[PDB]
């Protein structure tokens, strides 16, 4: 299936490693020009340099934290004087949260809220005009299944994951006059970087059986029981910014592997 | 049906008037002492005196701004001095707002923020405490149908609401090992203050028919073709908040008269 | 609170024995007149007499199948000739399932839809128009949390009470134009007898402890960690036939102690 | 993108016309040979012939009623004697309904009931067997936004659509075990002969204009202002059917251009 993606103009956020990396990856293996933005300045040129090796894209390193407005402004202003605009923006940009609500600053309530839901709210701002003048383009969210379906531990990342799940929506009646298809995706297990090594950490004292507490995990939420690796859900962020999901509006896409228990 | 909530504490974020003004006199009729907060100082006055005089319960009034932590932690020992502690609280401070993401301000969603989440969230954390060692109690989230079912003109309304209505289930599974129940009431159509004055702004310029105006709007959104009296809503809010209601946790109620388009 | 349902005719479903049962103490506590259906003749006879002298209300005993379009028929003309029609609809008749989709047969598909689906569907339209003529009333299905959080182990129940979920929000639509409030109740956890005799023949060959497995399927699905008893589930339909829930129509309420994994 | 499913078998039920044949030839370009089902003989071997001359696959028609357990036998039969197995298998045989509650026979229910749910029912346990021996596969539900978004003038259509969607999500859970994703997908308004006949049946006495018609219908419920093409909407069900979606189970994917009102 052609994607008709080739030539087009892709900004990742989060993108230095993990999800965000591997949707970029799927983009560049399309033909798409690659915006990469993320805070690690060197994890940055591994990934953009890795991306050139493999599949010969232009690649532009935006180093920057997109939960603050200066750092986005950053962003819309290295796309446009690189490319002129943009036509895909993903919100990747994340991390989860361990706290309960009782014992929980204040300042980390709103830093979650800068991360998951500004930046998005900045970079559409930001980006939505120059997409608007290109003809149109595709926006996706990257939320969690926790959007929806609450985790105990990050009441936090819960919260604002549902917040950017409903502003991906109001967004996307927003700017479907502009031809701009807004949807959002909303992944469950997830092999990243991230979850290895916490399995490294709570198992560094009891045999560092780290593959072993893994499947456990799997096996308890996933019917599937096993994790996603990155490149299972890239495909799903290519497809949808493709011209092939030109009928996906406002719609809030599970990739989770049967983890969601809700209709 | 005896509600078994005579005696009982019960604090009503936005209570000046309106919606908050009708659930705490439900609570007043079913013999609760009543902590009012509001920002509006003489309706204030107004109400306290209107409850005493009505229906004889007591009345504490707390007038300070919920979405800063100085109006919170005035609130919390208000309480604590006068009462010893809450069992009943309902988040119901808010406003609805009106802009396009594209226009509005960082300042204007900042604002919603602390109104419609963190004022919740700070109120549990300063409340709750006095609540699980009075023996439990009732919280109640007064969301809105726009956390589910998005209105096209107000998106920073709807992403908070959303939000509000996430941490409302997440609160409920962590303080529910203290005989806490959280629930989350979504209002549809409600006659307000507010409704009856924007249908005399909107319509001042064209003959000035403001019960014509409501009714269309009714007509549009609800089965049902009516707007709801706040006292009918507020039915909903004492019946969840009583020992008759022990078994809703971490729920979603909606009062909307058929108003919500999905199942 | 006052229901203001006394003098109302109240017909329940499947309310020889446990939750039927309760909800239809829980309406003659209230003043309501009530109309029996169920499949035990005996058993009827018996509820019938504890309802008349404990309350001191009218009691019809309707002994049929409801499953059947003759049951139906016996329960409309039955109410017809004795009170003429009802203010009331409680819809409860059913029973949990048992089997994979792979090896059920097509008559069991048959049966559940007939008994959760078609038995509504039948006593709305036979019901309804007796409704309408003194002025309205209200109707509640008993569907369950698996019509929406579904059992593995019970895919014929899931399907059927997912379908009686989506009827309940289409009668509502159509019969609210008559005064009719239709709305739904997905119970969670409740301790029945059934519970009862499902706990003691899974225990049967390892120690009879049929209360530490029950306290066991609580502590996993629920984080209230018990069951609820039949009667605190009753208060929740009358007061949602009440005429202190008349903003209600066509939603789904949830009693379910936290069990709902999703908001 | 390489979808992987050349040389695999996608049985497609209600594939003469429409969307069914619109999602066959969809396959057929991504190299998949096709069972037709369909109920017209002669439609069958002209969407055969148009199949195997435009795209060099091959193509089986199965002339019957899936709405029958006899139909789904032949489809099962003729399936096992040509290839033995199937690897895709895509649910989309159905109708939309038109009748209130109040009027509509027992007869409809039932109609609606082994069309929109037992057929797939069948279909699983007839085709699974065959698909796990050849290593698994994949299975689509065509249920619809109706499925969780009643339209008021088709509550049958919204009952067994309902019914769908969750029988989907049952067998999810059940099939996964033997490498089978199940999957589920909620077209909006998608341009078939059936609108287009009813949107001259519709406008025969007021100018027949059933172009304007159809583009009224699209600006009253879907934001993005138009009816979908057949042909955007097979690609959904191609990529969902791949093997670029290993990690979709039990989801329900909504393809509505906005339509859904509801996050």
């Amino acid at each position: 299936m052609d994607m008709g993606i080739s030539g087009k103009v892709a900004v990742i956020t989060g993108s230095s490693s993990g999800i965000g990396l591997a949707i970029a990856e799927g983009f560049a293996k399309e033909g798409a020009h690659i915006v990469l933005v993320a805070r690690q300045v060197d994890r940055l040129h591994e990934a953009a340099r890795s991306l050139k090796e493999k599949f010969g894209v232009r690649v532009l390193e935006v180093a920057v934290d997109v939960a603050t407005p200066e750092g986005v402004d950053a962003v819309v202003e290295s796309v446009r004087s690189s490319f002129g605009g943009a036509d895909i923006l993903v919100n990747n940009a994340g991390t989860g949260s361990n706290e309960t609500i009782m014992e929980a600053a204040d300042e980390k309530w709103q830093f979650y809220w800068e991360l998951h839901v500004m930046a998005a709210v900045r970079l559409a701002r930001g980006l939505v005009p120059g997409m608007r003048a290109r003809g149109g383009g595709a926006i996706i969210h990257n939320a969690s299944i926790c959007a929806v379906q609450p985790l105990w531990y990050e009441p936090i990342y819960n919260v604002t994951k549902a917040a950017l799940m409903m502003f991906s929506k109001t967004l996307a009646t927003e700017v479907i006059k502009d031809n701009i298809r807004v949807n959002c995706i909303n992944p469950g297990l997830i092999l990243t970087p991230d979850w290895i090594k916490t399995a490294k950490e709570l198992t560094k004292d009891n045999g560092g059986d780290w593959k072993g507490y893994l499947q456990s995990v799997a096996d308890e939420h996933a019917p599937i029981k096993r994790f996603a690796s990155p490149e299972e859900l890239a495909n799903f962020f290519v497809f949808l910014c493709s011209e092939r999901a030109t009928y996906s509006v406002g719609s809030a896409y599970f990739v989770d592997g049967g983890m969601l228990k809700t209709l």
